[PDB]
């Protein structure tokens, strides 16, 4: 049987592939939906990998890890995992296809994703302007005017965060209440570099050839209508953890979660069920950043190793 | 005064700064004896450093991170450490050139240090075949014949594990006990793939141009001398975390450590004070791998600059 499943093929998966594999494990798979790459493979330009000075696509930072990660002998399963299970003192993996594979070892890096929203424009305008992430785009719009999407906990941070790089924040919100916390919003209200537009939608991301130069925003109340003009958009309406194959037949978890269904790890990336691991942004209080989740990988890997010679 | 001051300019450091100043933090300084790049740039070939598929040794794989680090506004004090303290709700610098620093806020990133053995060879060899990283530098030596030298937990582990990878490990160890726990002797002492040389001393570390090639080995209970042919040679003698930064004028340290000195963290790379992160080698449970270090750094520079917003 496989000595180690990975489960996601992002730098995570990546990470723990080489890693596991380049440490002595031999018989490790990295089971992935697609091609590898993970989210990062969405993005027009990635620049805050450390020791990575070219600025290049998500797509073409990811390329070379598929020649790097596979060199020690990783292999691929291009497939969709349904579940994980515990039999006995081994794992049991079912494939949507309906295929079963067992392991000794599971490595859990399916990662997540930012929640969209379906605006006029998202789709042609993300990656130039239309943003998920402050810390990857933020800097671009250093000393200029940004929108934030949002009403939680995640809209109302990033909006302070940008409001000590930018020049003015628009925060927009649907509903005159927030979901934050009373706290962080009074912080929010303090901030005078904040305009909170509420009850808002935005109808339409505007761009050029090139990207976004402003917003059609409505109050939702009034009707009426303003151009917002701001070439950064970010977009905080919540985040889907990929947690999924952890759902048992009767509804339970396979292992334990915090309140948002994000993986309970230690510092060597350990769950609570034996010979399980977790790796990136699956787990809790992951930065969701590149280098972060390929430390997790290396780290789970390491563990994995230690595991299987015990 | 600083925003933010970074204590060590290897890979946790370099990341730090990176992240902190694209993250808009204005006043970052990076703290550094000698030129960034830190321990790996003793290595003559990194290869395990997800993303980077080129095979080169630590110095050049260190280079480029020096224009990306200091892309976006990062500032360098060429000058060594000797103690961080908290005063008021501030950090004081004590440099060794005698001036001091005022900083919002701290990350220690400074890493740690392999003891080594002053044997004729060593200083020579280090990095081309004479390797303190089992997981860094094993692979390499799989099907091979490799010694490991010491006698503690670290040496029998990393014996045991490169049993796993390896034809032959020869254990060298200058005494018959050794100071591992119970059960980790005896499973080195049962493992058909190690071979324990004891009482013997290194007399010397031979080589050329491609690295070690022999090591001159004594018996000291005989007197005795053998030439072990072996390409590869890991050193497990101990380490030291470099914390002396921690340590005040009254003799109490900075901020919590565990009982190897190692700085405490949570996930967010937090110390138990207020304004001071750690990063790297020398915080708790650090795997002591570039990746590593460096997404420790990215996390302590995004909680850097969570914290200087209020
Ligand atoms: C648009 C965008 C821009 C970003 N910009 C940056 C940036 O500039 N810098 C940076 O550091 N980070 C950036 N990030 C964040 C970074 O991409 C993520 O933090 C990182 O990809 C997380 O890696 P991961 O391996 O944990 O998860 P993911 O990248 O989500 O990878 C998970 C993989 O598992 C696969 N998978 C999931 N479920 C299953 C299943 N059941 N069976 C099989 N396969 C499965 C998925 O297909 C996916 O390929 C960006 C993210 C996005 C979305
Ligand atoms: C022989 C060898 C081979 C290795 N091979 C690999 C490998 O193949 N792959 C891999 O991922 N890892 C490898 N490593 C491990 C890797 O080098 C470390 O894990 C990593 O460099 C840790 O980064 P860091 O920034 O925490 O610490 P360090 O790299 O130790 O950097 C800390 C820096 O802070 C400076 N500093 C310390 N004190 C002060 C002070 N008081 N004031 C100012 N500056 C200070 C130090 O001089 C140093 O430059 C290897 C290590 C060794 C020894
Ligand atoms: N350090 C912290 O304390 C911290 C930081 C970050 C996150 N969190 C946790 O994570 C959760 C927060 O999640 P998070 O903000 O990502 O999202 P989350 O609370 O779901 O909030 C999503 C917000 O986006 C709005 N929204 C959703 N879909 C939209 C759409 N299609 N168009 C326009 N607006 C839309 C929602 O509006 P409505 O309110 O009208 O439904 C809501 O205001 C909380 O439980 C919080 O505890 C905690
Ligand atoms: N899984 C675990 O629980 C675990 C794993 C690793 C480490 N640890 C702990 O971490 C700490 C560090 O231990 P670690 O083994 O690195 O080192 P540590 O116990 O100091 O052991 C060092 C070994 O190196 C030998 N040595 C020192 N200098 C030498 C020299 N110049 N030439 C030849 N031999 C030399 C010592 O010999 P002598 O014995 O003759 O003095 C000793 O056997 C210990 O407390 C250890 O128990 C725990």
């Amino acid at each position: 049987m496989i000595d180690c499943a990975i489960i996601g093929g992002g730098p995570a998966g990546l990470s723990a592939g080489l890693y596991a594999t380049r440490g002595g494990v031999k018989n490790a798979v990295l089971f992935e939906k697609g091609m590898p790459g993970g989210q990062i493979t969405g993005s027009s330009e990635i620049e805050n990998y450390p020791g990575v000075k070219e600025v290049v696509s998500g797509l073409d930072f990811m390329q070379p890890w598929q020649e790097q990660c596979f060199r020690f002998g990783l292999k691929h399963e291009m497939t969709a995992v349904q579940r994980v299970s515990k039999k006995d003192s081994h794992f049991v993996i079912l494939a949507e296809d309906g295929k079963t594979f067992e392991a000794k070892s599971v490595i859990i890096a399916t990662g997540g994703s930012p929640k969209r929203t379906g605006i006029k424009g998202e789709s042609e305008y993300w990656g130039k302007g239309v943003s998920t992430c402050a810390t990857c785009d933020g800097f671009f719009y250093k000393n200029k005017e940004v929108a934030v999407l949002g009403g939680g906990d995640t809209a109302v941070e990033e909006a302070i965060y940008l409001a000590n790089i930018c020049k003015k924040v628009y925060l927009i919100h649907r509903r005159d209440g927030f979901r934050c916390a009373p706290i962080t919003l009074e912080h929010a209200k303090n901030n005078d570099k904040i305009e909170f537009l509420t009850p808002y939608v935005v109808e339409e991301i505007k761009g050029d050839a090139s990207g976004v130069s402003s917003l059609s925003i409505k109050n939702t109340a009034t009707n009426e209508k303003r151009e917002l003009v701001v070439p950064g958009f970010f977009i905080f309406v919540g985040y889907d953890v990929n947690n999924a194959v952890l759902k048992q037949e009767d509804n339970s978890m396979l292992c334990k979660c915090d309140e948002y269904g994000s993986i309970v790890v230690d510092f060597s990336m350990k769950t609570n069920v034996q010979g399980l691991f977790a790796a990136g942004d699956i787990r809790i209080f992951a930065p969701k950043q590149v280098v972060c989740a390929a430390s997790d990988g290396a780290t789970a890997a390491l563990s994995v190793i230690s595991y299987l010679e015990h």
